[PDB]
């Protein structure tokens, strides 16, 4: 069988599977539900949630705008999937795959380009803002309102949001990292969901691969953890190894020196599980990075931090 | 003994342009005219060259500090850092911090900032920005860039990021050129260690490029960026290190659905494809399609044409 294996990548070489942004740091949190929806891969290459495989794909929409309403969420944008063919509200998906899986401002650009009789090829692109709090933030049902700078200058045309960073609301609506969007609106159950992801043994906790993605104004700092990085879900999706027990033992290794540095529960859902207690930002070499080690059980001991 | 080369399998909306960050639209042959895009360049055996790093979220992005204002369109002095925050080092073997654009235009897309040090850190501001490669502050070599932005008076001596979104002419007679190479250490000097020139170099044969239509942010450009190897390749080639056994891998772009070899092509050792056509041609072929490695061939190979 085809041996299980992880792409040899620095932090900083690394993307963040849940905003197009690198790595910044490793971080272990104290337990207290974690469910994101983007960044979700199992080890033998099952792409899971709205995950798919391009970084410039996460949390952004393409599709075109159809009309507009008196509120402040005002351009109705339909939606396709993100290679432009028709999305189908049926498929067996939380939302359109790359669709923001948090509480929150997405800020970005959007940008048109016209088709058909209204000055074919013309462009134009400006500031733009996507609330997933918004009542009209309906994805799953296929579309989404936009928020923009300049409300004289945007058509009725094919459009393409492009994500910068995320935010709190002015209005005081929370950045919740954690807190999935209703991707069908007010009084709807999102479906078709990754499952939520927890430590099953005594003493561990998860680690996450966090950024500080950019913000648009007051203090917030733009923390967004995912569970594998990108590079390692088109890994898994390209080798598709068959997972030989429940659990991937890997090795945090400095390569300069060879030594490593601590160890690591890597799921077969795909999510990590170190062996600590409290909340822990770790600070470790710039080079190192994790190395497949050997297929272990759910009840393996590991290494204490 | 040699570790076999490989490309992976990834359909044409499944790859990400090496040269913006943005999905592969199309595969596109050009009649033979210079072509040497420092952005997607990646040798078959792993060594990346040019300005080539392995994000597509680095591809066009900019890192460092704004430290000064001048009196000029081009105002805000951007003191770049590599993109990983690093300390960039003019006097490195590259041609420019890596994902340095590599064209000839405009690239409009965001500023964002946050705080450190002194002066209220953690605070923040974004907001619209570009960039002008034309400009005789584009000297990102040199370790800066100056930028333009929407709203002077929100905007600080701070670190900060540019994040992309897409091209376009630059005013009064300054187009967006795809083709030619900017100045990285500006006016009057010369470009250095540069990823080489590449062109056919057997009769008939022409270029294969992966094209995307990246954003406009006004007027009628297209939009236009043709890469030589999509990013994936390189992000896959960069991992295998494969041997390279000749200067010439003979690859053949299937329909998996079918079995079928649509069409063959060779991918040289520097990183590029070329095809056996006469003439500017659009492919429009299933889009499951994909490339796969036949088998190592030379110079000497014709290809079955295109
Ligand atoms: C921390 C600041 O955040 C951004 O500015 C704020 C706006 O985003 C909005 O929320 O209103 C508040 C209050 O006016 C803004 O903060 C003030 O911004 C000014 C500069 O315009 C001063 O910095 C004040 O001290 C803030 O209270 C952002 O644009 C700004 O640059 C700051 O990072
Ligand atoms: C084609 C248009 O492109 C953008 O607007 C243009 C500006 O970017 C700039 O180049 O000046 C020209 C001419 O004034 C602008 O075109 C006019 O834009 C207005 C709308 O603001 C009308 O569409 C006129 O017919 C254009 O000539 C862009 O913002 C605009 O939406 C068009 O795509
Ligand atoms: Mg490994
Ligand atoms: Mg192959």
């Amino acid at each position: 069988s085809k041996p299980f294996s992880l792409p040899i990548l620095t932090l900083s070489e690394l993307t963040n599977s849940r905003f197009p942004v690198p790595i910044d740091s490793l971080f272990t949190a104290q337990n207290n539900q974690v469910q994101c929806q983007n960044g979700r891969c199992t080890l033998d290459g099952e792409l899971q949630g709205t995950t798919q495989l391009l970084p410039t794909g996460i949390c952004a929409f393409r599709g075109r705008v159809t009309a507009q309403i008196n509120q402040r969420d005002r351009w109705h944008m339909q939606l396709q999937n993100l290679n432009g063919t028709t999305y189908d509200p049926t498929d067996d998906v939380p939302a359109p795959l790359g669709t923001p899986d948090f509480k929150g401002v997405v800020f970005g650009m959007v940008s048109q380009r016209n088709v058909g009789n209204d000055a074919p090829g013309s462009t134009r692109a400006q500031q733009a803002w996507v609330s997933t709090y918004s009542p009209q933030f309906v994805p799953k049902l296929g579309s989404v309102n936009l928020r923009i700078s300049d409300n004289d200058d945007f058509q009725f045309q094919p459009t393409k949001f492009t994500p910068v960073g995320v935010n709190d609301d002015d209005d005081g609506h929370p950045f919740r990292q954690w807190e999935l969007p209703n991707y069908s609106g007010e009084l709807t159950l999102n479906m078709n969901l990754a499952p939520p992801v927890a430590p099953n043994f005594p003493g561990e906790q998860l680690l996450f691969f966090r950024s500080f993605v950019p913000c648009s104004g007051g203090y917030n700092q733009g923390i967004i953890d995912c569970l594998i990085p990108q590079e390692w879900i088109q890994h898994f999706y390209q080798e598709s190894a068959p997972s030989q027990s429940d659990v991937a033992l890997i090795r945090y290794v400095n390569p300069d020196t060879g030594r490593t540095l601590f160890e690591a529960k890597l799921h077969r859902s795909g999510y990590i599980t170190v062996a600590h207690s409290g909340d822990y930002p770790l600070v470790v070499p710039a080079n190192g990075h994790f190395r497949f080690d050997s297929w272990v059980n759910q009840f393996y001991s590991l290494a204490p931090m």
